[PDB]
């Protein structure tokens, strides 16, 4: 399933920002609008037994083009929330429920 980083006017938005996939479906997080975007996952808010580092992208790492993407797939079940590293502090966050 994908997810654009950016919204078509400017907003700093996941599109969609909350969503549920079976475990273990690609997620393809695809670069939009509004650069520069990442994606990291929140070590506080993952189930128990999820390594954020494994499904994360450096905070180094941005996404300045459109069309690039940063694919993950999470074999855990339960509520993931994901967040763009520049854009946090300004609301940049998604919450993807595994089940
Ligand atoms: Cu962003």
């Amino acid at each position: 399933v994908d997810v654009l980083l950016g919204a078509d006017d400017g907003s700093l938005a996941f599109v969609p920002s909350e969503f549920s996939v079976p475990a273990g479906e690609k997620i393809v997080f695809k670069n939009n609008a509004g650069f520069p975007h990442n994606v990291l996952f929140d070590e506080d808010a993952v189930p128990s037994g999820v390594d954020v580092s494994k499904i994360s992208m450096s905070e180094e790492d941005l996404l300045n083009a459109k069309g690039e993407t940063f694919e993950v797939a999470l074999s855990d079940k339960g509520e993931y929330t994901f967040y763009c590293s520049p854009h946090q502090g300004a609301g940049m966050v998604g919450k993807v429920i595994v089940n």
